[PDB]
């Protein structure tokens, strides 16, 4: 089942340290991924719109590259998706599609990228994505929000200010 | 595997729709948990380790009053969860989600270790939930651009609370 093959996709992901190697994102592409792989990201801008693929050689360091951040976390909420056979392929177009990433220090803000993302896969016994295509439709930027009011007090948030001033 | 019990019931979760009866809560607890079953809460406070348990009877009214603050979604996330006639699935990084809508639109993040048991049936349901709450988070969904506190949509916000001062 294509469904499968993102929940296997995003608990790859999941794996990820702060130390792998190039090595890595390589090997995550080549089970993910076809040899001749795309990867677009669409936006219907006012100045018409703005399309930017990039091919199998910079899909790894495309992944490696939402990580550097500091980013801890990213995964992919599809919703409604619909499966179909087009273009000698297993078709998944998911109109509702949530990229998230996890940020950390300082705002620890958790960044939800949604739009409609079409995936392509071979019908091989790997089933890898022969076309990534994302139409990035809304962007929210959720900061944790400060929860009890003597929270303003702590004093590790003034141990901060004071060691700013030093 | 154990886990696609999981997916599966999460994107069970996004079928539910904005009138999702009570016999619709009913199937679902009847797809994933077993007849027996309990649904667990701990909380680790200062008085002591404090404890919510509720029977297979309760489970359904417990997800269907998850959604009732408007919430929109409701998903779980495991992170590094480890596995072992029980199948025992641990995980030590789960994240409970749920999208809530107007007026502030914050993503709640209540996160913490899940242990769960499975039969080892065909249709493998769950007898034992069991979920500590270590952490919590509410995300707001944030102004991004200066001009958006000038939009007149919001400005009309305004005025329509005056109309009913």
């Amino acid at each position: 089942q294509p469904e499968y093959r993102i929940y296997e996709m995003n608990k790859r992901l999941q794996s990820r340290t702060e130390d792998s190697d190039n090595l890595w994102w390589d090997a995550f592409a080549t089970e993910f991924f076809e040899d001749d792989a795309t990867l677009t990201l669409s936006f219907c801008l006012e100045d018409g719109p703005k399309r930017y693929t990039i091919g199998r050689t910079l899909i790894p360091r495309y992944f490696s590259t939402v990580f550097e951040g500091g980013v801890t976390d990213l995964y992919y909420i599809l919703k409604h998706s619909k499966e179909s056979y087009h273009n000698s392929s297993i078709t998944v177009d998911c109109d509702q599609c949530a990229m998230v990433t996890q940020h950390g220090k300082p705002m620890f803000t958790k960044v939800c990228t949604e739009g409609r993302l079409i995936l392509e896969f071979t019908f091989d016994d790997l089933m890898r994505i022969k076309t990534w295509h994302f139409t990035i439709r809304q962007y929210r930027e959720l900061v944790p929000r400060s929860i009890l009011a003597m929270h303003a007090q702590d004093p590790q948030v003034l141990d901060q200010l004071s060691k700013n001033i030093t």
